[PDB]
């Protein structure tokens, strides 16, 4: 539950769409690091609640966020305002680091259009080194929205949660 000792990184602003987004204050910096640690404690109207980031992205001035769980308006309204904060002793983990394609294989590849949407872009095929980078491959299945190979980089940016007990991999990336 809520930490004793805690840190605020953030607050929750204005409702985003109708899919559930918020705008988000961040006070890391870069903004976007804000995302690198999970869970997340807000203190909403309700009492505490512990959630997960599950996707994000910049939105011309700021940031705004897509919470586990809350996937409509009214999710999204009971939160607007709340305060976010971690642990003393949390340590910011990006998926990107944390896994390796041995522990990816088969999973689905969520992307999203530029209307918000989540689109079926594939599944993980294989995860490289370029030297640079590391670029993760991803293949057409009979689900998937087309008949593409798409290589998408494997930077925090862009694959941005892994979610094993899902099966699945939140990719900032779009169809065309
Ligand atoms: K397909």
């Amino acid at each position: 539950n809520v930490p004793e000792d805690r840190i605020q990184i953030g607050q929750l602003r204005s409702a985003y769409g109708l899919n559930g987004w918020l705008w988000v204050y961040s006070n890391t910096e870069p903004m976007s690091n804000m995302f690198d640690y999970l869970p997340w404690y807000i203190e909403t109207k309700a009492g505490w609640q512990t959630v997960d980031v599950k996707r994000w992205k910049p939105h011309g001035k700021g940031l705004v966020v897509s919470l586990k769980g809350v996937s409509d308006r009214t999710g999204a309204e009971s939160l607007v305002a709340s305060n976010i904060w971690i642990a003393k002793s949390q340590l910011p983990k990006a998926d990107v680091d944390e896994y390796y394609w041995s522990d990816l294989k088969g999973l689905t590849v969520l992307g999203l259009d530029d209307e918000e949407q989540e689109v079926n872009l594939g599944q993980i095929h294989e995860l490289f080194e370029t030297g640079a980078n590391d670029v993760m491959v991803v293949r057409a299945t009979p689900d998937s929205i087309d008949s593409e190979e798409r290589m998408i980089p494997w930077h925090k940016d862009v694959v941005q949660r892994v979610d094993l007990e899902a099966g699945r991999i939140y990719v900032n990336w779009g169809v065309d």
